């Protein structure tokens, strides 16, 4: 099986939604604990699945800023800005209805990716 | 791997949404096109992930019965009836807010799946 039981493959992705709300670090290190990190969005298609899945409630995904600093992905890579981030925050997050921007700190539910097996 | 492009896998289905609305019926010959059936749903996990990945618009799934006998599933195989269905027509939609009965002729997105390969 390309993912474990319990997460969503698409896209060669695994997937996994908490169900619980966390600040972006602690969901991040939710997500490592099992070789994941928060959602990296590679595509179109990555994206309108993430926000579908997402459903109505906020949820962390990969992406964050430090002070004077361009966005990068949870895993480090650069962020190539082929999507626009709204808000004037540093985490983002995302709902089945948009990919904005919230304070760190704040505790949502988050959504995890790592490769297919 | 598990599911073929474009096919989201969970809780070994591999499920496919439809792009645009159609009768029941319709819908059904449709993932018959493609060696799968309207949705079937096994557990509260798979409803959960239909529901949720179904989103706000409302989408068909396998569930249908004739006037006379008890609900069947889509690939015809009997249903155990593990979760009640509400309103009172013959055909199973649902939707993030719910799951009921709806005119089978009415024109509406649907869901697939199938095994994993």
């Amino acid at each position: 099986s390309s993912c474990s039981e319990d997460w969503v493959g698409y896209q060669r992705k695994c997937y996994f939604i908490s169900t619980v709300k966390r600040s972006w670090t602690s969901a991040q290190n939710a997500c490592s604990e099992h070789g994941a990190t928060l959602a990296v969005i590679d595509s179109e298609k990555d994206m309108n699945f993430l926000k579908r899945y997402a459903g109505r409630e906020e949820h962390w995904v990969g992406l964050k800023k430090e002070p004077g600093h361009p966005w990068k992905w949870s895993n480090g890579k650069e962020f190539n800005n082929w999507f626009n981030v709204t808000g004037s925050d540093k985490c983002v997050f995302l709902k089945n209805t948009e990919v904005s921007s919230m304070e760190c700190e704040k505790n949502l539910y988050w959504i995890c990716n790592k490769p297919y097996k």
